[PDB]
């Protein structure tokens, strides 16, 4: 059984801990159910750590008193299908492998399914340790409970005696590298720099081995990832989205001062060896908005190339872990801003752009998110009940499951159909616009080649590529984000437009240049 | 936002609790959560009380941390018929008017329903108040949630400048008495004492003005009937229980003294 | 009704026969339950067969006495899609008309529907008879104890007086050939010597005109098949079957001679004038491994080429009835062994095989196949019922629709949704890998007009030619197999991943070649 330190003994030195758990609603919560800081306490002095003690990251660390919260947050929705790929024709991009060619995501990219998986998904994906790691058998696709103990109770490693990044299958690619994590997992919240910039009390940077990386971390999504630990206030950890809010001073509403002002964010840093180690933000209210936008963003989270003379960035470089803030007709400008692309497209050779999840800045600006709307209206709402105590709930899934209380409640002039119909005209649209866009950027991929060898200058080759940089942009952000254009819907259309018009351009350019060799 | 106290201080006085809290599960439960002691703890000696520190017998101390048994234990079956009575033909007892006649109970027995009623369906049958108590109105029968908030959120007096049991409805009895309400609520566990004897401690006892006592009950089955709020561990507080098993040595299983 | 004849005078003439009925669980059941031998009786000898007594092949010989397993297996599952083509981006194979141009299959190819429809199936798909048989209306589509009762119930031919294969609407092909009915019927059972060879006492033979021998035929599947109806005992009766498990010495199970031993097969000889006429394989155990493997197999049922010098094999040649009994990594081995192709694909010139429903070869070695597991746990399973005698059910279908007693009964741990979504997690793996290896095929593909036209050399084209066959074999498997991988997960994963690094290299040698002529 569990047995109470002397947290006061503890807030002698801890001042920062002591100003916000004796405040908040976990002021009667002692330390003992988070941290073992026995060997701590008897060799640390008021700079040194000492003797480092245990802390929990785990999530049953607040299930046994928060368990309604972990057991709706745990469930696995099996409508989510399962490892289904991106690529297909009844998926959301049937002419990806054309259009991202030369980008790792050609070796699998699948839709997202239930929030428990999310790390060990990330470590079996076959675009990410070379096939390295996989579940114990398929049996264990299933256990969401399992993969929340811990990724290494389902996974193996294929060679724990090497802890380089290569192929052990074929058609597999080794992307991962530790900025992926931040989006998985926080177990190492302790062991990571801001912006995983080295520094001297981290075990773990962005230029570590991420295979070794990998091998210390367990759980998904930790609960403290929103909610802080000695507060319980909301929060976010996500160091790319405290330097876009707070260092680089857009705010958490770019496009809306006064919002940005009242639902703002307060960054809070701790040290190692009074030295600023790693930071917090804390948020004005409880706004999951900001909360979702910790992994739900267009990121760079790998190395790249210079827009300006082609040169690598590296992973040692800022700029391998950055969150553009910036919404789809504000990404070439942000891109250009730090000087940064992600890949050369193997047939056309354009520099391109890769766009990932964009939900949190394509929600900017539409008719929900004016009128004071977040994601867990939709996607979390409050449990209803005939009688009991409301909580809400944890299980970030699609509102089709909770129709009642995710829409219907507010929108009281339609039915369940009613509102489904509303939800599918737009998706409906969006992805006939987004097949077009498709067929267009293949048309234009498929002249490069017939361009080439008929002998069209590098002046035009370079003048479609220009091109191929936009059209590709207008397009891929809408195969990235999730929503199928129910987020944004007049977005959408305008952006899926241009990118038909950036592609018609380019092909008109080069079937005449090419017909003018013949 | 409630303020931790420093239990070290009250165990000093209170070695028997300590005892228990100090090994059980609830270790690190911190005593703010149930009492409010603060001008006990400014007038108490170990020998004399001093002023009296306030104890929550809310179920929703428990909530708190425990919402998942709370939200299952206050679920209403709607299937289980309310206010059923039994003395009819097509219930459990079709003659039992004939067979119960100078009996309280012919005046109304029920069949049982979700436990969240249990003080409220004790205060309005026909058999046991005189009909004194209602349901503020024929709505409130449905809340299961209201009734374990308290009972006289969702209830009324007839007669609240009056405190005897008399009839206010024509074919009602006064049955009930303060014993009953032991297996109602444990809202009076420190008002009572032991099988209800007269005690200079307690404000209760079975020769109370039942319709007082009422009063001062809400709460529906504590969380605490069967739960230590000290070790967490199992335990049962009713007295007549604890009086067969353990002063008349019967045991808990009469018929089999392994067991 | 029936009149018992006295079964003592047959077995004096019998004695295979006697040996097999007064042994087994049809002991009482008298002959003529199933034959009308009268006249039989008073014109034989000991050596010959005078006039040939009358042998009921239909299905109802057997319902009289097992009515509930005849019901069982005529049920139509109408769940399962009709004439659901498969070159379409919704089904199994979205590229198919491109990767096999060349082959017969081009001109239909659907998806597998209940069992009772077999026969009839193959007699108006477009690829069979050139359009000559139909339904006698779009009506008679749904009539599965129809076509149970007689092919020709249902069906109409156009031209009841020409027994020659032709074209009656202009896109069908003619590829039917006598081989194909040993899997859709064995109503010539007593006229059909082993494997289709040549033999006086054959009425048809791999040689025959295959209209002719499709208007004798009538039962789908006949419950024979798998039962011997002398002594009930479990039994298979395909020819080549038997070549491949006991003439070439390959056993039951390739990969495992110790249950290749205690599951084996007796083949057993029937003469006619004393000389060998045809065979069945009696099994040790009522093994649905081996039964269903009677049809669930890679085969050659048709003319091909061969590797060596490009020559005809015609249906006079063994190699058109042929059982490869091999994996899909030891094919290509297996199709060298018999010097054999099938078609040359017509745009690129390669020499390819053609591939169809290998279930029983890829099923060899999974974790199902390794556990003792067999066809029938999952796809006929035992009955449950409240009250009642137990009988096997004769529904093949999908376990889906009997996940109880297909999956559950041995899978305890798991719920149907949990059971469903492993088998979804393997099934949209591996059609990812589908489509992306039909992506690199077809872009190898597009480059062999290119190439020819650019003056590229015929050294490189053949060298292109040779990765082609590769890449087709570990791809083709996947969309003949009917499983979707579920079968054999990490074997389909690995051949699939091979598929794409063959089109890859072949992609590369050929834009290479391309560009060095420009
Ligand atoms: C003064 C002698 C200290 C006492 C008393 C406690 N801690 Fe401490 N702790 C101390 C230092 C100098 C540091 C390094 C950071 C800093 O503020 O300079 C720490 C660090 C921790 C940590 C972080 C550990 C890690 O892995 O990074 C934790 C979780 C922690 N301390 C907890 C903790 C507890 C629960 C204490 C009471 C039992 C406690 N500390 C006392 C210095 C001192
Ligand atoms: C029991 C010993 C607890 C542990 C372990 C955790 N929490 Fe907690 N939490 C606890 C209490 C008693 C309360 C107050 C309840 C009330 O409404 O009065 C809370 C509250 C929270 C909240 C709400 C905070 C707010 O609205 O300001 C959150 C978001 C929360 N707790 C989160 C949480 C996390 C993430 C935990 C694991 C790190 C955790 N709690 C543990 C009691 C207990
Ligand atoms: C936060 C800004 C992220 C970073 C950094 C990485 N990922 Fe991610 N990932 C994130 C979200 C919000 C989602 C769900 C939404 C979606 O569009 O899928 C994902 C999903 C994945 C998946 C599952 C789906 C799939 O593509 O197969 C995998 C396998 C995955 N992510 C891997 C991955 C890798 C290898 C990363 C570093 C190169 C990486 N992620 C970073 C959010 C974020
Ligand atoms: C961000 C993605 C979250 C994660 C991770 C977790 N929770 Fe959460 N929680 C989140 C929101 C948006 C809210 C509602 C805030 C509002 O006021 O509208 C909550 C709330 C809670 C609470 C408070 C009581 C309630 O409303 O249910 C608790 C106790 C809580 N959350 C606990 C909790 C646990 C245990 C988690 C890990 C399993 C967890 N949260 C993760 C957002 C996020
Ligand atoms: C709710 C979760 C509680 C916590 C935490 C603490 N106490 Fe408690 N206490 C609680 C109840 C419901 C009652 C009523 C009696 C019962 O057995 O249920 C009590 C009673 C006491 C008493 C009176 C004992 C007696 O002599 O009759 C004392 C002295 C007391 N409680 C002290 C106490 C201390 C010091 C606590 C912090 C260590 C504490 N309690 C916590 C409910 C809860
Ligand atoms: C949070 C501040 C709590 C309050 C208020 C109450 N309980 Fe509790 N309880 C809490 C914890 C952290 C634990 C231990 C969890 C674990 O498994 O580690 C418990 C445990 C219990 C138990 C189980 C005891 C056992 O198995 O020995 C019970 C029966 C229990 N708690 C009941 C209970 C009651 C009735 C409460 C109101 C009087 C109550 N708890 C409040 C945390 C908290
Ligand atoms: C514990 C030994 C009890 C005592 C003392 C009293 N009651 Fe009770 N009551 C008890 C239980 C276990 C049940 C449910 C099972 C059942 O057979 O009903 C009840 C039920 C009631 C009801 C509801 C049903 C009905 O009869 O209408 C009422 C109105 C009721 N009890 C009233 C009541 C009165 C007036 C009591 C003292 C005279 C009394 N109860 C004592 C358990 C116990
Ligand atoms: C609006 C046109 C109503 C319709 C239709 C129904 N009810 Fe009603 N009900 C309505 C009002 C304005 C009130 C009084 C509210 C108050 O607190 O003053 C009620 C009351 C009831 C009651 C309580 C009756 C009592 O004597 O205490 C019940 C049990 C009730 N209503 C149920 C009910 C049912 C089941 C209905 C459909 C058959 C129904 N009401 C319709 C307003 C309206
Ligand atoms: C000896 C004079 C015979 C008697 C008595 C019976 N049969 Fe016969 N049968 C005989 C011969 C020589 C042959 C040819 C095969 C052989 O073993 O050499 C047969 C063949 C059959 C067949 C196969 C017919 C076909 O179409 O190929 C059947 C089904 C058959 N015989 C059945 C049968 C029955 C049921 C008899 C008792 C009524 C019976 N035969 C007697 C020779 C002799
Ligand atoms: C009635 C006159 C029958 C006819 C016609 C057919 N079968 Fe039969 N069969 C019959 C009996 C009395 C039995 C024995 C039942 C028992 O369990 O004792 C059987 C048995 C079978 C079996 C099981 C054999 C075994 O397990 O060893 C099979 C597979 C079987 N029968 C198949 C079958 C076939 C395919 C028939 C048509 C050719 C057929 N039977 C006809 C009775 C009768
Ligand atoms: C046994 C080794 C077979 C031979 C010889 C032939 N077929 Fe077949 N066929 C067989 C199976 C097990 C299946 C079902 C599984 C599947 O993948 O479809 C089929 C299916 C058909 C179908 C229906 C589906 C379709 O392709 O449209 C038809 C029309 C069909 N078979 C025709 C056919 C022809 C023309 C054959 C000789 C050239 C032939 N089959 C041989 C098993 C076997
Ligand atoms: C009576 C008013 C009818 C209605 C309503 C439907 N059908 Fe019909 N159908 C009808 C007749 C008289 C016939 C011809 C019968 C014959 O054998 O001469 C049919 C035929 C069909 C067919 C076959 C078409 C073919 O070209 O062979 C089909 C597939 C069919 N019918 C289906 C069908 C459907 C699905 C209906 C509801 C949408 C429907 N029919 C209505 C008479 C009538
Ligand atoms: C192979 C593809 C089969 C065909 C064709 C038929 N049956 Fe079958 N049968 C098959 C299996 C795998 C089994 C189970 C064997 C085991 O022991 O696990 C059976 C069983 C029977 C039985 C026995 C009683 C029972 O278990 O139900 C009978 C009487 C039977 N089969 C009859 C039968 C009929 C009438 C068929 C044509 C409609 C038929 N079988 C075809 C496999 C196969
Ligand atoms: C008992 C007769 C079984 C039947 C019926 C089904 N399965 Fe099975 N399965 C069984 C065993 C003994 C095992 C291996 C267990 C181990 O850990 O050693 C399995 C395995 C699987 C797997 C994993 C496959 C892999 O290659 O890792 C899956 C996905 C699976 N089983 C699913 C499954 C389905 C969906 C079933 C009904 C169609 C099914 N199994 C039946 C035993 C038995
Ligand atoms: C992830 N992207
Ligand atoms: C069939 N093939
Ligand atoms: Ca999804
Ligand atoms: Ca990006
Ligand atoms: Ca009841
Ligand atoms: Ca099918
Ligand atoms: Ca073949
Ligand atoms: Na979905
Ligand atoms: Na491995
Ligand atoms: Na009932
Ligand atoms: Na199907
Ligand atoms: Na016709
Ligand atoms: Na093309």
């Amino acid at each position: 059984n569990l047995k109470p330190v002397d947290a006061m003994q503890c807030f002698d030195c801890h001042t920062q801990i002591e100003d916000m758990h004796t405040v908040g609603k976990h002021a009667t919560v002692n330390c003992v159910h988070c941290h073992d800081a026995t060997e701590h306490v008897e060799t640390a002095s008021s700079r040194r750590m000492g003797e480092r003690p245990v802390t929990r990251m785990d999530l049953e660390a607040c299930a046994t008193c928060h368990t309604a919260q972990f057991n709706s947050f745990v469930e696995v929705r099996h409508e989510s299908h399962p490892r289904l790929e991106k690529a297909t024709p009844t998926s959301r991009s049937p002419m990806f492998d054309k259009l991202i060619a030369g980008h790792g995501f050609a070796f699998e990219h699948a839709e997202p399914r239930s929030h428990a998986f999310m790390l060990v998904d990330h470590f079996v994906v076959d675009r990410a340790y070379g096939g390295r790691f996989q579940f114990k058998n398929w049996q264990k696709v299933t256990d969401g409970m399992g993969a929340v103990r811990g990724a290494w109770t389902v996974l193996t490693d294929a060679d724990p005696e090497s802890s380089d990044q290569r192929r052990f299958l074929s058609q597999t690619a080794t992307a991962a590298n530790p900025v992926c994590l931040n989006c998985k997992t926080q177990d190492h919240i302790l062991d990571w720099a801001y912006m995983g910039d080295e520094h001297e009390a981290a075990k773990w940077s962005r230029t570590s081995e991420v295979v070794e990386f990998a091998r210390d971390l367990n759980h998904p999504l930790n609960c403290f990832m929103c909610h802080d630990p000695h507060s319980a206030g909301p929060r976010v950890v996500r160091d790319g989205l405290i330097n876009a809010v707070v260092d680089r001073g857009l705010g958490t509403y770019p496009h809306d001062p006064v919002k940005s002002e009242q639902q703002g964010m307060t960054k809070v840093t701790f040290q190692r060896g009074r030295e600023d180690f790693r930071a917090i933000g804390l948020l004005d209210t409880a706004d999951s908005n900001v909360m979702c936008a910790q992994c739900h963003v267009e990121y760079n989270c790998n190395p790249g190339y210079q827009l300006s003379d082609g040169s690598r960035v590296g992973m040692d470089d800022r700029r391998a872990n950055h969150f553009f803030w910036a919404n789809v007709f504000d990404y070439k400008e942000a891109a250009q801003e730090i000087d940064f692309f992600d890949f050369r497209h193997a047939t056309t050779g354009a520099a391109l752009p890769k766009l990932q999840h964009p939900e949190a800045e394509t929600f900017w600006g539409s008719v929900h998110e004016r009128n004071g709307v977040a994601c867990a209206d939709c996607h979390m709402p409050k449990v209803q009940l005939e009688n009991g105590k409301v909580y809400t709930s944890h299980s970030q899934r699609t509102p089709r499951d909770m129709m009642g209380q995710a829409c219907l409640n507010c929108h009281a002039e339609w039915t369940e159909d009613q509102a489904l119909y509303a939800i599918d005209y737009i998706k409906n649209y969006t992805h006939g616009k987004i097949v077009k866009s498709e067929y267009w950027l293949a048309k234009m991929i498929d002249l490069f080649p017939v361009a080439k060898r008929a002998g069209v200058s590098e002046d035009v080759l370079n003048q479609a590529r220009e091109l191929h940089y936009d059209a590709h942009l207008y397009w891929e952000w809408w195969t990235a984000e999730n929503s199928v254009g129910f987020h944004n819907p007049d977005q959408a259309r305008e952006s899926l437009m241009t990118s038909i018009s950036k592609s018609k351009e380019a092909v008109s350019l080069l079937n005449d240049a090419i017909d003018a060799q013949v």
